């Protein structure tokens, strides 16, 4: 009678065949291979705006709550695994539901205080019940139990709107729009832009895995009811298994520096290494323009854009680092699981894009010192990137003017290289003052890095030739 209706639902859902870790895959642009560059001279450096084709392959289960999706996102909600979820605006399935057991992980809660049962789950019933649990928790436990955020952190180099959407979700186009990412500034090679998603999580409402597909729906629901509702193997059913509450922000970083490690620099701030002393990460973030849209803090803030420097961030991070407990926090991320096997669903976005790396190889110098009581002979070679009339890049093989002259005891000299030099090759020959062969490879080294200042010295005796290859920078 009832057993029969449930069973019929159970098998129908259990019956569905689909590629779990695949139907939730979005493909963006695909690009033809491409690798080009542009290099030029500017005092003290040779600059190279290099453009390559790259691909990003992003996989997430922790989906982000937005004002557009807000009303469909609540623990236990029935959605389809279709194009709408791929775009992060999932459609709820129009069907009577069954009891939903929900569990909130606020600390202090004991006995069955942490567990809720909602009769006819709707965005309304479930949110009321959840918040009412959170209102109880505040009055009773907030003064005695602290709630420090758990911080989810993702960041990336802004290259393309389509790449940002793979990393942050199709959503990102609108949610992030207030940040106005100037993509030409990256492509023109002037700026280096970054984007970070911060999710500061105070608490989560996790739904208990139901005893069977049947339990998610109302009594009297039928495989036919779901066939008609388009709940099938093309577009199988999922449920919101978790909803995380707190405060989240999207942040844009704008350097003019052309450094490598900016990402690791930003990563360093976030990650506990607060005020890194010395000199490296410090002297990069010093000149960074922080722009942040926040979500959770107040009601009416997806508006209020925040501007400042690296410090204006750390203060935004610390302001949300703990749960103030004035009132229930707002949803900021959720998870779906397939009804069939309760497995967390993963959204995957792949796309192709044009990366723009800007690089600077600075002027450097090479000091050769001979101090030994034997007859030395230096040999230095390298190549020189230039351009022709038509604009294409040229390679000129060059050698030192001092190649193979005999050097005496007090010798010294400095060859200065501009940034467009590469393949630096040093050979040194000392005299063994004998008949059958008179020179020996004292020191050879190919592909020498163009460091600001390198000393290659010599000394000792005709038997034991000494030498040192040291950087001074």
């Amino acid at each position: 009678n009832s057993e029969a209706a449930k069973k019929a639902l159970n098998d129908y859902i259990w019956g569905l065949q689909y590629d779990k870790l695949n139907i939730l895959t979005h493909q963006g642009e695909k690009l033809k291979n491409h690798s080009s560059r542009e290099a030029f001279h500017r005092p003290g450096e040779y600059v190279v705006i290099e453009k390559k084709k790259q691909s990003i392959s992003n996989a997430t289960s922790k989906l982000s709550v937005s004002s557009a999706n807000d009303d469909r996102i609540f623990p236990g909600a029935l959605l389809k695994a279709d194009q709408s979820l791929l775009e992060n605006l999932p459609t709820l399935i129009p069907v009577n539901r069954g009891k939903t057991t929900i569990s909130v992980n606020l600390p202090g809660l004991k006995n069955g205080e942490s567990n809720l049962t909602v009769e006819n789950p709707s965005n309304s019933t479930v949110r009321t019940a959840v918040n009412n649990l959170v209102e109880k928790w505040i009055q009773n436990y907030s003064k005695t139990h602290a709630v420090p955020a758990r911080m989810q952190y993702e960041s990336i180099s802004a290259q393309s709107m389509s790449q940002l959407q793979a990393k942050f979700g199709a959503d990102f186009s609108k949610v992030g729009a207030p940040l106005n990412v100037d993509f030409s500034s990256v492509h023109k090679g002037e700026k280096q832009v970054f984007i970070a998603n911060f999710r500061q999580v105070y608490y989560t409402a996790s739904v208990d895995s139901p005893n069977s597909p049947s339990a998610l729906f109302g009594s009297g629901i039928t495989p036919t009811d779901l066939i008609n509702r388009g709940v099938n193997s093309k577009t199988p059913p999922v449920y919101v298994s978790n909803v995380s509450y707190g405060r989240a922000m999207y942040v844009k970083f704008e350097t003019t520096s052309k450094s490598t490690k900016v990402q690791a620099a930003i990563d360093a701030v976030v990650k506990g290494a607060k005020l890194k002393a010395g000199t490296e990460y410090e002297n990069i973030l010093k000149n960074t323009k922080i722009t942040a849209v926040v979500l959770g803090g107040n009601p009416g803030e997806a508006s209020k854009v925040i501007t400042g420097n690296i410090d204006t961030l750390k203060d935004l991070i610390q302001k949300g680092s703990n749960f103030s407990a004035q009132s229930p926090a707002v949803p900021i991320s959720y998870t779906t699981s397939f009804v069939k096997d309760n497995s967390i669903a993963t959204i995957q976005n792949n796309t192709d894009y044009i990366e723009t790396k800007v690089t600077s190889y600075k002027d450097g110098a090479l000091t050769l010192n001979h101090d030994g009581a034997f007859v030395a002979r230096f040999y230095v070679y390298w190549e020189e990137l230039g351009h022709d009339a038509d604009g294409y890049e040229t390679i000129r093989s060059r050698s030192w003017s001092g190649n193979g002259y005999n050097r005496g005891a007090h010798y010294s000299t400095t060859l200065r290289f501009k940034g467009n030099v590469r393949n630096i090759r040093v050979k040194v020959l000392g005299a063994t003052g004998l008949a059958w062969e008179p020179w020996r490879l004292i020191y050879s080294k190919n592909d020498l890095p163009l460091v600001p200042q390198r000393n290659i010295s010599t000394w000792g005796t005709t038997l034991h030739p000494q030498f040192e290859d040291k950087v001074v920078k």
